[PDB]
């Protein structure tokens, strides 16, 4: 289409179907995840080969733990322990054991900006008169400003969907987490420091804390972005192409959740009369890997 | 599509075993709820498995009343408790049984947010000159400024399983002054999120200083559009799938808990307060592709 | 990861049925209408039908109370008008569920910090001056829209046998907009929703005009709700009531104690109507038979 | 409706009204249903209607050639479809009426020493701050029935020359409208024939003329067979005139309309003879 | 409802496209036309849709220079201003009607303040507690049934990145003038033409579509289509005490015609 | 009332070729409808293909050398570009061608000494990358200047043709003035990618027409010209006033590479005119 | 119907992918071959997918994080240039269209009066002041392609089609704009600092902006889907076209060079280090069809 030609023609589907779509869905519940993929064979004869559309669905949950909770500890230790395992990073590994993964979905685009230069310039003037043991004053200004500015649209931390290193073999997504505006005001990241604070971007109160446990001392789930307490929902598109000559392969799809444990405690230094949090990296990771056999002759996939 | 591919082909619905739609509607009328769904069978025989997709519409009702008339019969501790039960999470589940089938893919879901952070810089330079009066006497002025300016501008879903599908209608922030949530802390004030009339309009009952002015979805109802999907093999038969509807609810009252002066009414709310749930199940047939 | 069309019921399905049926009602203007379409699926269990309300219902705003304008208080400003508010439409199926169903439609930080210098001279004096200034601020902004005029489709609580609608009305920008939020107040004006003049004469003639407000205030609104309705093939009768309301308020205006006043609905004026929904010939209230 | 039930019978009768000079058109096409209970045909109304906006002052009347000029600016243009209160029943009528679709606070702290009366400072500063068709051609649904159908596309204001903003209401301070007004005070004893802003100056429509693309539907039973449907169109002008001699002072332009002056309207009647469709007047 | 049928299109016999261009070289315009005739059995009578295309040059000469000339120096430029399509039916033939394009409706605090200040010995402190509160238009005069017109004024247009000037707009008028300051030939004291709009340099394309309808018995017609070029001649004068260049403009200077007729055949919907 | 209803051929033809004086490739394709309900047969045209602006520095190459005039770096940065089609004066008809706040105030202050208060009460563009401009249109020659008006250099602007400035010239390729690395100025210019995508790179022309002839008539030679046209901005410390002032200022047409070949339209005898004969 | 290819027979879809995984580079190529009758000529439209890694390291990473004499010498070898070539042998040609292509970039560019009165006592009277101002703001803003993806043509041929996707600015934490020629008078080229100033003792390997802290392009990979087209005529029998894919890369550095300051980071880069190319030639068979 290209060139002036028709559209969906140059696309493979033009007598030769055969939409041999096929599901497989599995559930890990230890960790509490449910893998999707979603299939569909085509073969045309006027190829040389055989291609196959996967589709992988459904979603994998965040499962937001406070898995250390010492409330306050007032006399014996210097202060509290709560942490709370906010993950951070989700990645994606589908690993064929055959023939090359084609395609990947999504890729990278571009990103928005609006960069300003503005100027502007004035001019000033004045009197003031007065008769009785006073004086007059007068006034003339003359301004000249310049003002530049700067807009683009970050998608808060949301999780930005990067394509990591692929292959014809091993496709990988690695769908970070960047900061956050906790309660209107921000943006703060995972690198933020404050010199009596620390990280805030899960704190509560954000102005001076009541000495409160920090187990009921978080701001709330649903206080922060949808996908961090609910869990993300893939949508990621590959294709597998194998010849008329080869025949059946042996898929790996694999999905990963690591995780971060930040804590909030007054034992890192002050935390007394405030109330401090930190974080420390790449804490908590789980894998789940599971095989699947390509059949290229019946066009079916178990 | 977007693997140079023809457009629909990917997708099934390619001499498929029709669309199947079926019906059911009923009324729970105690909390005066009203389920609807609608399925549609697909029987692919390119495919291995038969698809079935499950839409559910109709209304939920949110039927707020005001159950504490306080300040009409005694007024205790000068205009005293109003209460309204403010629903805030709608929780609708599917727990399948956990032995038939599989769940499979769902919506709606939760998406990508985008913000729009800026960062403007500004520097300007000054001059002046003055005059006066008492033969000879001006002045003179020469300024120079630099300014840094930065701008900037829910449907959750809890634990799905392939069994347990569920989904987390949170509650985010009402303003027309500034935003307020179900958190907001006023040290003088607690929750102001519906207030309507600061510092007593006439000492009056509390029944009618509340703010009507407020969203479509409270009182009216969000009508739901939720989808899921279940594939089943062509062997077997039947399935028992639950479909659970909920509505918890908070009860923001307007009381006496602190007042000042001119009867600084104070406002408190709590989350989670009354809970409600209507739970039906659904038998599956696969062999006859219906459902009642 | 499903096609178009096809979790759509609309394959090979049976004669579209598209019947029609109209009529005014004149003591308050009204013209109802009505859109129902017979669709019967034999992969279905039961059968579908589709109902659409169109038409309209006209506003007719007049100002009813023309005659205080002469002297002494309460005089030459006692003027009303049954300004409507409220217009709910409910379409009750006989308390006997023949299973009313889906439905349409449905309902839904700046910081910025400076610096400064700045040296101050004279004539004859013995010093200059200087200053050296430091500002910060932080703002913070909201704003609304979807249907300012709120003319908005909310869907008041439907069921298996009675769905509503309730377009009710907050707020406008009469003349400027230089007062009055919404339904709101004036220590020394009241409401000035529907002020004209703030100092001015008849007090017909010192409104907001007519034309000078909403499209809609002046003339009317016309629903387009559409519901459907399913039963089984058992069933080959249904009974849908179609009711039609306008509540109305009765804005008034003042002289003085230039004060004005919103007023909850005063009089509103129905008109309600049944239909029957044969589903062994797909008849309406009207026309016959055949054979 | 119109599934599986051809005749798409697509009609055409046009008519001019030189005297106004208007142009009537009209689109219908007949759908006859089989599944439907009666019979359905659509009309469009299509053409246009010239504002045709004089200055006609100063005409064989002429000490002030130069003063009291009017110009006949239309307001309203009604079209109306009134059908006889005994026939076949109006049915759904387009266009319709439509929903139209900022609070801001900041607060800052200052702190200074003017070093190098004045010598120290303390600040404290806190700020709250809060799709017109301004070419007014707003289409409203005013009453109608299943009897007789009209339509009130009014005018309400505009920018004149980007400054503004006057409307046909709101009035200047010691002015009256000036809504047309090109120059205030700087010709101070010129014609007044050409002390308006041109004609072209201001919105498209306002020197031209719309073109309806009203469309309205009749439904009748298979059973009845004739029908005379009237369809009405009407032209309100308004009469904005410029004198001199306002308190003086610069020669202040008096601005001034007394609303609805002129009036024209040109109807006629068709048969739709419904036994063949013609749809053009006549008889059977 | 049918409302949104209107179904002309549907089995629409003969699809008797026809084209024919020329070309007026004198003042460069190519008039274009694109008609099909449709004789749709359901319909009364047979319609056929004309399409206006092609282009129209501006030509923008300066056509008087008396390079340095109190009196000016007198170069003017042959700007035009109105651009009058006409389609002139004899009235005594079948009607027309529809026009496209149509014209169109255009979509368009209080605060606080405070202050402490410190100051030496015989000096005192201060305070403050502020409050405050706060052109193309393509215009489409009246269809008739045989005579149809267009205008397609313009106003103004803002000169480099500053102010705007109109066809009204009284340095007097700087709309052509480059730079005002203060002496060459009036000729070129002019902002480029490429500096310019477009429209100013180039030409307009028209797209202007009608349709006619006849009745099945009558035959043949003989519409006109002219095109006309109204045109203004501003000028330049570089004083006309400073030195300042002046600009004048009077409109309505010079018109321009080119016409052609055409029979339109009803029996075999053939246009020559 | 577009044609291509039961209107068969779509005979699609194609001819490439390069010249690579300039290093321009005209590309065309033509497609050949005879509706035989229209009175004559229809021809559509598109160009494709693209030409390379090819930006050099003619002064350029190692320097440090025993130069005595100074730096003296020129660029010749073309403006215009042309693609007209001018059929032969004597052939068919050309029918349609593409593309075409107040305030008030009030304060109080308080002081020392006996009646000591202070009051107040106050009251108050398609730029940066050319412009796709249609010159007048004919039946026999069609053409049109595809210009290029200003840009934003290093965030500052706007700078064109016509920019001026008391002690700079023109400064629209400027990269830093006073005492810029005080360098040859060869690295001194703003990096040709740092300016628009066309500007380093090429323009691809889409021009569409259509010819029409008659089903009576015979040939219709045609003829695609494409050419292009260079600014020459220069930038010196030598002709300026040596106070750092290294000002800069630009002519216009100076430079022009034309290219044509007419295809023989051949308005029935399709085959268009290519390497004449054998090659 | 003015776009060719219906009922187009020949859509013979062919695919070939291979990688290089010393650099990490996956190529892949998707073309499908159709035999227009209606033509003079054969079209075949090739489609280049697949992806190409940044694989960015830090090759001078301290080696033992030596203070004065090693001090701070931590380089990071960032791709700045991506070029992509289709070279014909120079005896077939018969190059044609060309996807993406270049495009215009667009931009948008874009008085008071006073009065007052001042009171007091003491022997003293008012005060007053009339101000009059005017100000004449002038702004711009363009959609900016700033981190990476300017996806420019150079010069096609019948021959050799090229594309440079190069590389322009960045916002480093939200502040810039910043190129690889920003230059500051204390600091070098900030583009790629974390720290403005650390206190002498942080490890410079660990003192750059953490990776996705930086374009999505930069630390992951492009995935092309640019399409081209070859077109040969009938007498035509074969033709050989090369595939170049390249890398070229820039090592922005931080290195003593002159000394070192008091405690902040100076940055420096220089332009195209180090390159990776790999390339490969390819058999357009015509009479079959293939493609090896």
């Amino acid at each position: 289409m290209a060139q002036t030609t028709s559209q969906v023609v140059t696309d493979i589907g033009q007598n030769a179907k055969t939409h041999t779509s096929y599901n497989t869905f599995n559930n890990e519940q230890a960790d509490n995840m449910t893998m999707s993929l979603k299939v569909t064979f085509i073969d045309d004869p006027s190829a040389d080969k055989q291609i196959a559309v996967i589709n992988t669905t459904g979603s994998f949950m965040k499962a937001n733990p406070t898995l250390s909770d010492a409330p306050v500890d007032g006399y014996p230790i210097p202060g509290a322990s709560v942490t709370l395992r906010y993950p951070s990073q989700y990645d994606i590994a589908m690993n064929l054991q055959t023939s090359r993964f084609f395609h990947v979905a999504p890729t990278n685009a571009v990103e928005e900006t609006t960069v300003t230069s503005s100027v502007s310039y004035q001019l000033g003037g004045s009197i003031d008169a007065s008769v009785t043991p006073s004086g007059p004053s007068g006034e003339s200004g003359a301004t000249g400003q310049v003002d530049w500015s700067d807009s683009v649209s970050y998608d808060q931390t949301s999780y930005k969907t990067n394509l990591i290193d692929q292959t014809n073999k091993h496709v990988k997504w690695n769908v970070f987490f960047n900061g956050y505006n906790n309660q209107n005001w921000g943006i703060y990241t995972r690198d933020s420091y404050h010199a009596l604070y620390g990280n805030q971007l899960f704190m509560y109160s954000r102005t001076y804390p009541h000495e409160t446990d920090a187990r009921g001392n978080l701001v709330p789930m649903n206080d922060l972005p949808t996908l961090t307490n609910s869990g993300f929902s893939p949508g990621m598109i590959a294709v597998v192409i194998s010849e008329k000559d080869t025949e059946q392969s042996s898929i790996q799809v694999a999905y990963t959740k690591h995780a971060d444990d930040y804590t909030l405690r007054p034992g890192f230094t002050f935390g007394t009369g405030n109330w401090v949090g930190n974080n420390i990296k790449d804490v908590d990771q789980k894998t789940f890997n599971k095989s699947f056999v390509l059949d290229w002759k019946n066009k079916k996939l178990v």
